[PDB]
């Protein structure tokens, strides 16, 4: 009786995407420390989910020593930026330029690690059983991308989307292929996730068409 | 020869949704009394429909005493706010703070009552016979949501949609998935009903696709 | 070897719709006489098509005296406003108020006549043979509505669409369900024809879906 | 082992469309010489592809003397404007008005030549084997039109789209039938290619619907 429901690997893919989101977060412009470390808070939240999923990777014991070793390949993902940047500030208090460059290379390594973890999660999700389950899965991906746009922009200045729930607004707008126009990312990676959510609303529409053909052949009954 | 046509339970669902609309209406910002009591007028109009539907619930006689008793559960819905707020003003003339709080709790109870009545109407509509009847039913829901947006915004200030028929305009815009952009709720619950009308235009599109497959298999003939 | 191609009754429906357009034209605000009589020119153009179609109604001879009599019911349609308003100005030079009111009633009668002629043309088009012919017919209706929006707005002031080809632009925008937003009628009957073109682009989309199912069952081959 | 993959004739159609694009480029307003000759650079790039494709037309030898002769009909396409306009400037240094008119007629001839080459490439693409290959082909046409809008506007002033990747942005917007509204050609031939990309996103949607029916009949399995 553990986390193995379809919704489980759903949340798995979700957390992987969110780790990619944190990756995006790490490199950024010069930002306000308050919302910066707020993002850090959300990132530590996600590292908790990292703990959970990588725990489920093993059987909660160390006897899978081989996967433990492969976990070492992907434990850089589990490494938290909240701690990394703080130790960075400590070193700055010490005065270690080359060590700061070393930590930057470490940041890039963690980046690539979380990206590969994303690859893994997306593959396993692609190997899910029920394509009827897509009914939920799509909406799930949708609200996810909503949260993700929120992440990237809610602290981002001059976005005009600084309020929260409006994330859901513009999101469903997109998923519904509206384009009300008063709200849009207007930032490069914002528009990247825009590509994401656009193909997403596409897929949603497609699922709707599939449900249409379903209801057709069934109103035949 | 009574009200039992499919259009009847249609108007039933319609009135239930509109009661939810009035519920929304009750709590609001500080508003102009004129349009406020205009909303009250429309609400009394709807209470007339409440009278009609709850009359049809019984056989116009009191022998269904059990449903009469269950009507007592849902007669708070039939209670009019036009009268409630006026008796509230009377009590204010009297100076009864705690009694005003009591009437506020009464308002919340009426809220929940009308919500449950909505639940009932939506279930019974979900148990309707002809899914071909959806052809009309969708357009009906559409023009309804049009009227509802009108309700929430036509008196609402700075909406830029203060004119009437423009309700129909933005509505069909949505149902047609246009998003002309010059017109949008820009209010929280306005955007909520926006979610509503958006999934609604979605459903409309879906019905259109179903008609497409129909016309396809029939041009095969 | 006369005008009996499907494209013929196509242009028939087209001219009927355009007569309705002229009807719209007649009543209007106080307008610039130049573009006013330019509309009059286009209207006389259409009355030529009225001559053509009502000629085709008979066999170019008067032996169909009964349809000649029924043509008298619908010859008010053939009556030109270019001549009517000019005789109106003549009477104004004479000073005949009540006769001007009489001519206004005459205008209303011509209105209703052209409306019924529209009814006839639309019925006969509804009785067309090939629903494959819809492939063209839809695009035809589309470019028509384009021209019609042009009619109503190109002279209409402050529309921001005073340029010509932009009619085609906003039209295809609609038919493609774009809503670029920089261009919109912003006038009551403009938005009416907007409803028209919106359901039109809907129908276009539907035809596209039908072609989709066609190409599907044929790529099966 | 030569260029004969489906992607090959894909790039063929692509280069033909781009030659049409250069044709558009040639006649234009008075423009900044820097971006002007930048367009010239891209055009010489395309003339290299002209060399490649017309080489593949023969077997890299002159024994197909007949097609060599027909290549003479279409070698004006291979003629570069980068060289033509430069020789034009040389003649201007000489003072040869009538010869400049002659070169203008030559420009028109090259125009028509590249147009016919486009006709040829589009026909041969229409005779492609796999309509499953459309899955890629559509996206390919899409990103092409993206690049093309970029060509026509990125140097074009006051477009508000002077930045590069935003080409991809507005493109996918269109292909996804969004219309975010902050970005649009607002130029005549810009809107022409807009028609192009609009019917293109239409076709994309249609392909998506086909994939929908596919996934439907396969989830039946």
């Amino acid at each position: 009786d553990v986390m193995e429901h379809p919704l489980v690997e759903l949340g798995v893919s979700y957390a992987a995407l969110l780790s990619v989101i944190v990756v995006v977060v790490e490199y950024t412009m010069q930002l306000s420390g308050e919302y910066l470390v707020r993002l850090y808070l959300v990132d530590l939240i996600l590292v908790i989910i990292l703990w959970a999923d990588y725990a489920y990777r093993a059987y909660k014991s160390g006897d899978p020593a081989g996967y433990v070793k492969k976990t070492l390949y992907e434990i850089p993902a589990l490494v938290p930026a909240g701690l990394l940047a703080l130790i960075e500030g400590h070193l700055a208090g010490l005065g270690l330029f080359r060590l700061v460059r070393l930590l930057r290379f470490l940041r890039i390594l963690l980046i690539i690690s979380r990206g590969s973890k994303f690859l893994s999660a997306i593959a396993d999700a692609a190997d899910k059983i029920r394509f009827y389950h897509l009914f939920g899965a799509v909406m799930l991906t949708v609200l996810y991308g909503a949260f993700a746009i929120y992440i990237v922009e809610y602290p981002d200045p001059n976005s005009s989307i600084k309020s929260v729930f409006d994330a859901l607004w513009w999101a469903v707008v997109t998923a519904t292929t509206v384009g009300y126009g008063d709200v849009v990312p207007a930032t490069p990676i914002g528009k990247v996730i825009g590509i994401a959510v656009m193909l997403t609303g596409i897929s949603a529409l497609t699922l709707l068409i599939g449900t249409v053909s379903n209801m057709f052949q069934k109103i035949l009954v």
